[PDB]
């Protein structure tokens, strides 16, 4: 097999790359080690920020995303007895955020992948890198007992946290950053009316909780958990008993609760990795970097990412100079840290941390007290939680 671009995974980064290099000119062919089943199976939710909305609309994958999308115009923040909401729209300048779910994403990429009629290879299995600071670079795989070999300009890993890609770069080359936070997100997913048309982040003394939606009969919930708990241990009865204790009375009242679709714990990680390249092997998504999701970041910065990487593979297959391809990593390493910062914040102050002192408390108290009191708090927030302008 011969083509441009090799793309490693069928996850979003990989699906949207290949669109947006298709409608370019660019040939490219996707490799995937699960089937479609599986990737679909995969249950995740999705805040979009607008600079994902219109990469998603260039792509040409944005029809049904104007139909089942919803808007969130603000979102909220409970502590201390408190309820405030934070006006996304106003803040911000005009911005706002989009539920849709990232299940869906990676169905609409998929439609538009299989009705253009574009490379896809599913059920590839041992796929492995070659020559990649050579300049024939070329990827192997088994699927159906037998052995072939892609061969390629460039190789993009989109292959998430657990892929082959990054792990194909030799380690001294790469500098690793890292933070793992002493507690889980316990999620479940129901087929419930959501408790309220925006979502509410909840610091509580019993600790963290989040409520969300996909579509408007279908909510998400999320409780932080020790990581010393396992999902068995919780009951979708004791889900909601916990996640009622953390909310707000007149919150809890309108709860409308039922059977779990969905129960998973979710651990917590910060990740970075430097550089996010290696001769013709470029990371992108989850191969790259992992954020918590407290800031609902990390598929927003692997379309930010896929953004880059498609843009100066434009610039190298057409002006000829694939030398601005070493710009790569510095681009999206300055976007990928201050989301991991915001994430980080997040983070830090709506969780309970264990082994904290009283001080600290005080702090973390103080902290949500000025941000969301003050005008300018506000819009730090404001700005980060609706994507920062792209660079
Ligand atoms: C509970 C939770 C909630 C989240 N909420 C949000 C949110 O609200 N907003 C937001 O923007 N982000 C959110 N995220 C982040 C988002 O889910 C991920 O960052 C996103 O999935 C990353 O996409 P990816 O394509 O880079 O990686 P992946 O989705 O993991 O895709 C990688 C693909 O490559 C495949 N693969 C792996 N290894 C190989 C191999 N050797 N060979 C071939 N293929 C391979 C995999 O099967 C997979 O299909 C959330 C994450 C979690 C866990
Ligand atoms: C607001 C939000 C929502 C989800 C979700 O929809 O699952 C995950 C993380 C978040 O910060």
């Amino acid at each position: 097999m011969k083509t441009q671009v090799a793309i490693i995974g069928a996850g979003p980064s990989g699906l949207l790359l290949g669109q947006l290099l298709h409608k370019a000119g660019i040939d490219n062919v996707i490799l995937e080690r699960q089937t479609p089943d599986y990737v679909l199976g995969r249950i995740r939710a999705g805040m979009l920020e607008q600079g994902m909305v219109d990469l998603l609309r260039e792509a040409g994958v944005d029809r049904r995303m104007a139909r089942d999308g919803l808007v969130h115009e603000g979102v909220e923040i409970a502590f201390a007895g408190q309820r405030r909401r934070i006006d996304l729209k106003r803040l911000s300048g005009g911005k706002t955020v989009m539920v849709y779910g990232q299940t869906e994403v990676t169905r609409d990429l998929m439609e538009a992948r299989e009705a253009c009629g574009a490379t896809t290879v599913y059920q590839a299995a041992e796929v492995r890198l070659h020559d990649l600071q050579g300049e024939r670079p070329y990827v192997t795989f088994e699927r159906d007992g037998e052995r072939l070999r892609l061969d390629c300009d460039y190789i993009a890993g989109c292959d998430g946290f657990h892929g082959i890609s990054r792990q194909s770069i030799p380690a001294e080359r790469l500098k690793v950053f890292e933070r793992v936070y002493p507690f889980g997100w316990l999620g479940l997913l129901a087929d419930t009316p959501p408790v309220s048309h925006e979502n509410i982040y909840a610091n509580h003394p019993r600790g963290f909780a989040l409520c969300s939606q996909r579509s408007a009969t279908r909510s998400r919930y999320y409780v932080q958990v020790p990581l010393t708990e396992k999902v068995e241990d919780w009951s979708d009865e004791r889900f909601w008993t916990e996640l009622k204790a953390r909310l707000p009375a007149e919150v809890a009242e309108k709860l409308v609760t039922g059977p779990s679709l969905e129960k998973s714990i979710a651990p917590l990680r910060s990740f970075v990795v430097e550089p996010m390249q290696h001769g013709r092997l470029f990371l992108a998504g989850d191969a790259a970097h992992i954020v918590p999701p407290t800031g609902a970041k990390g598929l927003n910065l692997a379309a930010s990412d896929v953004s880059t990487l498609y843009r100066l593979l434009l610039k190298a297959y057409r002006e000829g100079r694939g030398e601005l391809l070493e710009r790569y990593s510095a681009i999206c390493l300055r976007r990928i840290w201050k989301a991991e910062r915001f994430s980080w914040w997040m983070t830090s102050v709506l969780h309970r941390f264990p082994d904290t002192d009283a001080f600290s408390q005080r702090i973390q108290q103080t902290e949500l007290e000025y941000y969301l009191g003050s005008e300018a708090g506000l819009a730090t927030i404001a700005e980060n939680y609706v994507g920062l302008p792209y660079e």
